[PDB]
């Protein structure tokens, strides 16, 4: 007889913080909008078992159980305190929860010519405010799945020195970051620990250290081990905003006057510029706008070109003093790449901070042979449709596009790159 598994994903918190914020985003600006995210493993070549489907299906639905806490409620006022009063009400609520059972689609096929081997079909669909959350926790559980039932040459030895020594480093080059990981961890454990090794890391020289670590994006470990938690504005918000009715020549300022008039102008953030492409966001990007937000995010193309590009903006352009904006580094970081490129910031006279996700939550080598990489899952969970209408990304690696060709194409004209 089956005996019901351990709810992995304990908490609403359990997630980034971006999450939240989009939701509070979402509830207030767009709480009729209809959308549908797809899951996609970009790693085709990994696959599933039985007992990993069954575990994920029992998992799911668990989600539905969740509920914010008071004590939840009370941490979210207390350290996200720009979150409307409204959405603080509608979270409170004996009313609110998920609905998985309505939301998520989760089917698997056995994979031709590979019996016995599975992939997944994820959709989940619904009302914005309904369907937002989904993202992190369901991508958390396939990760957890995968290295739980399909791959387990792998352990968790030296996860927290192997943590607290990629810290170290960052802290002595003077290096601002926070941990961004739960998307892509090995499981809950995997991220805990290495929340464990940056804070001895943070202990070993407080005084320094402390101001160094920025926090993590994942509310529930922010809450437990003492940090801030950190988020930025996500691409699906400007993505959402222009498929609502496919104005994408003024989707960039729609989306920031949106998120302004939500949060206020001091709590915008960094500016995520590169969904529709760097160029067509800067052409919009001058007071008030380029005042409120105090930088911008870099999640695509070449940083060190990217940091270039902002900091003429920022300093030619704007005429605004050296060193008064921030750019933060979030696209696939190691230690390695962090220092460079904190020194080419430094070179272009802006601020750096990093957001370091997989590498911290899933570095992991092989049990059967140490020097060799076990290798993560890349799956994604993307926005797909707003209203029955496509949603696309552009990025700034130009040729690199995410959504249906057409609407990809008809846009890049629009916003004339083409
Ligand atoms: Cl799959």
């Amino acid at each position: 007889h089956h005996h019901m598994s351990e709810p992995v994903i304990k908490s609403l918190l359990d997630t980034d913080m971006y999450k939240i914020t989009m939701h509070a985003a979402v509830f207030t600006n767009f709480p009729d909008v209809t959308v549908t995210y797809k899951y996609t493993n970009r790693s085709s070549q990994l696959t599933f078992n039985k007992e990993a489907i069954n575990w994920l299906k029992e998992q799911f639905s668990y989600l539905g159980n969740l509920r914010f806490t008071e004590e939840e409620i009370e941490y979210l006022k207390q350290e996200i305190p720009y979150l409307p009063s409204a959405y603080i009400k509608y979270i409170s609520s004996s009313n609110y929860k998920l609905h998985p059972e309505e939301q998520i689609s989760f089917t698997s096929e056995e994979i031709e010519g590979k019996p016995t081997h599975y992939k997944l079909k994820i959709l989940v669909s619904g009302s914005w405010k309904d369907t937002i959350l989904y993202e992190i926790p369901l991508l958390s559980l396939i990760s957890e799945a995968y290295f739980k039932f399909v791959d387990i040459d792998w352990d968790y030895e030296n996860q927290l020195e192997q943590a607290e020594k990629k810290a170290e480093t960052l802290f002595d080059n003077g290096i601002r970051f926070s941990e961004f990981g739960t998307r892509r961890r090995r499981s809950l454990k995997a991220q805990d620990l290495i929340m464990q090794g940056i804070m001895k890391a943070v202990n070993g020289n407080p005084d320094r250290n402390k101001s160094l670590l920025l926090g993590t994006s994942n509310i529930l470990f922010a809450k437990k081990y003492g940090v801030k938690p950190i988020g930025t504005v996500a691409h699906e918000w400007v993505m959402g905003v222009a498929s609502i009715s496919e104005d994408y020549l003024h989707a960039n300022k729609n989306a920031m006057d949106c998120w302004i008039n939500t949060f206020g102008a001091k709590n915008a953030g960094l500016a995520l510029t590169d969904t529709f492409g760097t160029d067509d966001f800067l052409k919009s990007f001058r007071p008030p706008y380029s005042d409120a937000y105090v930088g911008v995010r870099q999640d695509s193309g070449d940083p060190v070109e990217y940091t270039k590009k902002i900091s003429h903006h920022y300093h030619d352009v704007l005429k605004l003093p050296k060193f008064s904006k921030i750019i933060c580094y979030s696209d696939s970081l190691n230690v390695e790449k962090a220092i460079t490129y904190s020194h080419a910031a430094k070179e272009n006279g802006m601020l750096a901070t990093f957001g370091i996700g997989t590498n911290f939550t899933n570095d992991f080598r092989k049990k059967s042979e140490p020097q060799v990489k076990s290798e993560p899952l890349n799956i994604v969970i993307k926005l797909l449709e707003v209203n029955g209408n496509h949603a696309i990304k552009i990025s700034d690696n130009l040729g690199k596009n995410m959504g249906d060709p057409a609407t990809v194409k008809r846009v890049k004209e629009e916003l004339g790159y083409t």
